């Protein structure tokens, strides 16, 4: 499959109960494969539980992904970062991270 779905396929596997959510525990423990500080993940979940539910959709988890992404490429986040991710098409162009499983 070398034109496989890995965002789908990052949603599926941090989505342990199968209940179509990533909880804040499936996020931590998903996360742990990122080589990211706590300090960053923090700040990637603040900013992509967008209804501060709890709970990330697919659309969060994604933008997550592309967070986690650009933060693995040593660009530090700032506001224009952000917003690029989470409210413009150039989010399209960001790849999917690289996460240890
Ligand atoms: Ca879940
Ligand atoms: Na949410």
């Amino acid at each position: 499959n070398p034109n496989m779905d890995q965002f789908e396929a990052y949603f599926k596997r941090a989505d342990l109960d199968g209940d179509g959510r990533i909880s804040g525990a499936e996020a931590v423990g998903f996360f742990q494969g990122s080589g990211l500080s706590k300090q960053v993940l923090a700040q990637i979940w603040s900013l992509s539980d967008r209804s501060h539910s709890g709970f990330l959709d697919r659309q969060n988890f994604y933008n997550s992904l592309r967070l986690v992404t650009v933060a693995q490429s040593k660009r530090d986040l700032t506001p224009e970062i952000v917003n690029a991710a989470l409210n413009t098409p150039a989010a399209a162009k960001i790849p999917p991270p690289k996460i240890n499983l």
